[PDB]
């Protein structure tokens, strides 16, 4: 926490993380490259169930590595279930990873293809009581990943783009209520799924990854605003918050299953 020094620079980036977080070379690390020809269709997978109609956002925060739109998860609202999941998972926050250029930015790749960005909607398994206890369990979290490509703008993302001006640097936060995450979902819920981990330190292996096949389109201007954010705090040398993505990690002993 208070003494972490990892980041995405040349001296503290992904290839350095293993020194302070040995699990970086673990057996179920994320992200991974999704080889579409080797992912096997699994007819037993159930349709994914995303129920965000009662989601209630609270705030948006620049934490030095990305910006998180946080939700009030004190009640049974905004749940992800079905798909490969057993039980119900509650939405706590979402954030993105993006590049310095449209040609890169996503964490997961598809047949080695890198998207301009990737949205992560983070949920914790309610059987563990809260997020803190859930991250210590192999099936503690379910993260819904959605790729972003540059093209037509995503109307639903604009409130996010506009508030970024108020949280330019590390540690800044701004009230951000009534933001509807359903505005960030593609039409189809077809997905790939596999067991993995948090993609940033502590890199805990507590995530069931659900990655949607259909990317959403955002405009060049929308992602350009993401790139104006800073990794640094106010009054420190300006380092643009870009390329805050971890590269694909060894699949090792895992199978990626397709819902289609
Ligand atoms: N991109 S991703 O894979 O979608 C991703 C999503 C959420 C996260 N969230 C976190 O990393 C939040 N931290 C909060 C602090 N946690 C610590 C901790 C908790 C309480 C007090 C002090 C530290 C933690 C470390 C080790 C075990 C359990 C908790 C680790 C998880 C990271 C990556
Ligand atoms: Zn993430």
């Amino acid at each position: 926490g208070m003494s972490h020094h990892w980041g995405y620079g040349k001296h503290n980036g992904p290839e350095h993380w293993h020194k302070d977080f040995p699990i970086a070379k673990g057996e179920r690390q994320s992200p991974v490259d999704i080889d579409t020809h080797t992912a096997k269709y699994d007819p037993s997978l159930k349709p994914l169930s995303v129920s965000y109609d009662q989601a209630t956002s609270l705030r948006i925060l620049n934490n030095g590595h990305a910006f998180n739109v946080e939700f009030d998860d004190s009640q049974d609202k905004a749940v992800l279930k079905g798909g490969p999941l057993d039980g119900t998972y509650r939405l706590i926050q979402f954030h993105f990873h993006w590049g310095s250029l449209d040609g890169q930015g996503s964490e997961h790749t598809v047949d080695k293809k890198k998207y301009a960005a990737e949205l992560h909607l983070v949920h914790w398994n309610t059987k563990y009581g809260d997020f803190g206890k859930a991250v210590q369990q192999p099936d503690g979290l379910a993260v819904l990943g959605i790729f972003l490509k540059v093209g037509s703008a995503k109307p639903g993302l604009q409130k996010v783009v506009d508030v970024l001006d108020s949280i330019k640097t590390k540690g800044k936060s701004a009230d951000f209520t009534n933001f509807d995450p359903r505005g960030l979902l593609p039409e189809s819920l077809d997905y790939w799924t596999y067991p993995g981990s948090l993609t940033t330190p502590p890199l805990l292996e507590c995530v069931t990854w659900i990655v949607l096949k259909e990317p959403i389109s955002v405009s060049s201007e929308q992602v350009l605003k993401f790139r104006k954010l800073n990794f640094n705090g106010e009054g420190e040398p300006e380092e643009l918050m870009v390329d805050n993505w971890r590269p694909a990690q060894p699949l090792k002993n895992r199978q990626i299953k397709a819902s289609f």
